[PDB]
């Protein structure tokens, strides 16, 4: 009960109440803390930053008696690591170390995720993932794709390349999660191809590929000024087959909008809009620009009797094209 009373306190964030309540237990005989409610009064210290409050309470578990267990090591190096502390992340785990506590998957996933938000040289992950692996570590999904990311982190491009490949080359690879990151990575060293086999990696895995992600590469696609491959990663996209907002079919339109075929933007309008994905107040505002720099202002005036019906209101942006519109004409 008293586990269960913390865990609530934390959830809610009395982080006053919660350590009143640790103090009072702690003197009484009937209600003597446990290890757990140890580190949960650690955790709650930690989760509204009272380092200090955590430490003195790890620290006085000796004078209490309370077992330390690689929990509250995991969950100290965690508290470090959120703080950008990746040296003392690494000062806690080497002290784990010398004090022959065994170090778990989790502790060195936390570590790995501590050096890379921390700015350590892509060297010391390599390092880190090779002195886990030489003492055994076991491998998860949420790892693999925390994983994929460290190479990704670094940034360099033979990193990047290595990042992708993680999952394909050994041949497990996160539905999901693992090409997102993946293909991040690739993007700023340069996905030449990467980009198709991203989405591909993901879609026919056996999970279809997620709408959001087939966006945030089709963003940059576009920043790549690719326009055939984002247009048939827009086919592509329309292959994946997911539930998709018109959020997506706005970030394309408007990179087409300088592609200005002004009859492809007629096309995808119709499907979005009769898919139930109304345009929005910002697909709204990229129309009206986009086909106010290529003329048809009695169009643009159409516009407003149709977003009137529609009922999404107008805004700063979209009023204020709307009267140049009418301007011109």
């Amino acid at each position: 009960d008293f586990s269960h009373v913390f865990k609530e306190f934390a959830a809610r964030g009395d982080w006053q109440r919660s350590l009143r309540l640790f103090k009072y237990m702690q003197r009484q005989i009937w209600c003597k803390p446990n290890e757990h409610i140890y580190t949960l009064m650690i955790g709650i210290l930690g989760r509204e930053g009272l380092l200090d409050k955590a430490f003195e309470i790890f620290d006085e578990m000796p004078s209490h008696s309370v077992a330390r267990t690689v929990f509250s090591y995991t969950a100290i190096i965690n508290a470090y690591g959120r703080n950008g502390q990746y040296g003392t992340s690494l000062q806690l785990l080497e002290k784990m170390k010398q004090e022959k506590i065994i170090p778990s998957i989790l502790t060195y996933n936390t570590v790995i995720n501590s050096c890379a938000r921390g700015g350590h040289e892509w060297e010391g992950l390599l390092s880190l993932f090779a002195e886990m692996r030489h003492e055994g570590i076991q491998p998860d999904l949420v790892t693999y794709n925390t994983l994929l990311s460290a190479c990704s982190s670094r940034g360099l491009g033979d990193e990047a390349e290595m990042v992708f490949r993680t999952m394909n080359e050994a041949g497990i690879l996160p539905d999901v999660t693992t090409y997102s990151y993946l293909v991040d990575t690739f993007g700023k060293l340069g996905k030449l191809e990467k980009v198709s086999e991203l989405l591909m990696e993901m879609e026919a895995g056996g999970t279809s590929p997620e709408v959001t992600s087939y966006n945030v590469l089709l963003e940059a696609y576009a920043h790549s000024g690719s326009m055939k491959e984002a247009m048939d990663v827009f086919r592509q996209m329309q292959t994946a087959g997911c539930v998709a907002n018109a959020e997506t079919y706005s970030v394309l339109l408007n990179l087409y909008g300088k592609n200005g075929r002004y009859d492809q933007v007629r096309d995808l309008f119709l499907e979005m809009k009769m898919s139930n994905t109304e345009p929005d107040a910002d697909t709204y505002n990229i129309l009206i620009q986009v086909f106010g720099e290529g003329g048809y202002f009695k169009e643009v005036v159409t516009l407003f009797h149709d977003m009137v019906e529609e009922k999404v209101e107008p805004n700063m942006e979209t009023y204020e094209g709307l009267i140049y519109a009418c301007g011109k004409g």
